[PDB]
């Protein structure tokens, strides 16, 4: 199909009109692989939004547009960010979020030590978020720490759902090679028809971040990185006599390369490790303050 005529199918899924005729004051934020974010103000009410910009023309794949502007229409959450409008804007795909106040959980990482009880609370946040979304058929398949947000008063929800998929009785499994490359489960790196489990490998890579400050295989080159998931033992903590033994178990219900013996999201929540989750106080010291690994 023609750019014109992908444009045209996707203008009839959005929302009709310009989102420029209620919001001023954009600026830009942060960005994605896939385009930028910026900040903007509604103009009547002053309420503050975030505004995810995709250019059609530069998408690897640009019919994964379609997926989160349907499959999250409406969707409400707790632990998971609130998709308010779509619209298309020339070439560029343009959806109206919530605005959460406290930024991404990656720079936290990067700044500071995450105690046990507060990588138990993001663990369990994002587990209550995961098994509602995996029980109807939703794969996110971009978890990672710029996947997570957080609010002031301390709060985790998910966002980041460009890459996100449904799956089916028809359809059970996706063969789509999709995601960030150092957070992919290696059955999604092998071409392997996959699902829902796809979603607790990256968490498991998310842990470790949270632990060591980076995922493994970093600063190697990501085809390399992925080859190394695919092929080799699953990764491990440089941290690793630093943390409890339950951590230690919880992670290693994570990254199990076999997805059918890998933990579900709803016999995750059951893991004594996140007994130790802490309430959203317990998280705010993280945005306040910074101490070393
Ligand atoms: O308030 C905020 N509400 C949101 C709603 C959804 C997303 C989101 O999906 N961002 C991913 C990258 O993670 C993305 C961006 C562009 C293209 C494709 C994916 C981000 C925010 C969001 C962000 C934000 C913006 C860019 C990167 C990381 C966090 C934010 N920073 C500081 C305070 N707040």
């Amino acid at each position: 199909s023609s750019h014109e005529q992908f444009r045209a199918a996707l203008q009839l899924v959005v929302d009709p009109g310009d989102p420029r005729s209620y919001l001023d004051n954009f600026i830009k934020i942060g960005e994605g692989s896939t385009g930028i974010v910026c900040i903007a103000t509604v103009r009547s009410s002053g309420k503050l939004v975030a505004v995810k910009k995709m250019d059609l023309r530069k998408q690897q794949r640009r019919e994964l547009l379609f997926n989160e502007v349907v499959i999250m229409r409406d969707y409400q959450h707790e632990n998971v960010v609130e998709m308010y409008n779509s619209y298309l804007v020339g070439d560029e795909l343009w959806v109206v979020m919530e605005f959460l106040e406290g930024g991404a959980l990656t720079d936290i990482v990067t700044h500071t030590r995450m105690n046990e009880e507060q990588i138990a609370a993001v663990c369990l946040a994002v587990l209550q978020a995961l098994s509602v979304l995996h029980a109807q058929g939703v794969i996110h398949r971009d978890i990672k720490s710029d996947s997570i947000l957080l609010t002031h008063d301390g709060r985790v929800k998910l966002s980041d759902f460009g890459f996100c998929a449904q799956v089916s009785k028809e359809v059970p499994r996706r063969k789509s090679l999709v995601g960030t490359p150092y957070w992919m489960a290696p059955e999604l790196i092998s071409r392997l028809p996959y699902g829902p489990e796809v979603d607790i490998w990256s968490l498991g890579i998310m842990v470790i971040e949270m632990v060591d400050g980076e995922p493994p295989y970093f600063n190697e080159p990501p085809l390399k990185a992925m080859k190394m998931i695919r092929d080799n033992l699953p990764p491990r903590l440089k941290n690793l006599h630093k943390v409890s033994p339950s951590l230690k178990g919880f992670l290693d219900r994570l990254l199990v390369r076999d997805p059918a013996q890998r933990a579900t999201a709803a016999e995750l929540l059951k893991h004594p490790f996140l007994a130790k989750a802490g309430p959203p106080a317990s998280i705010v010291p993280l945005m306040r303050q910074n101490r070393t690994r």
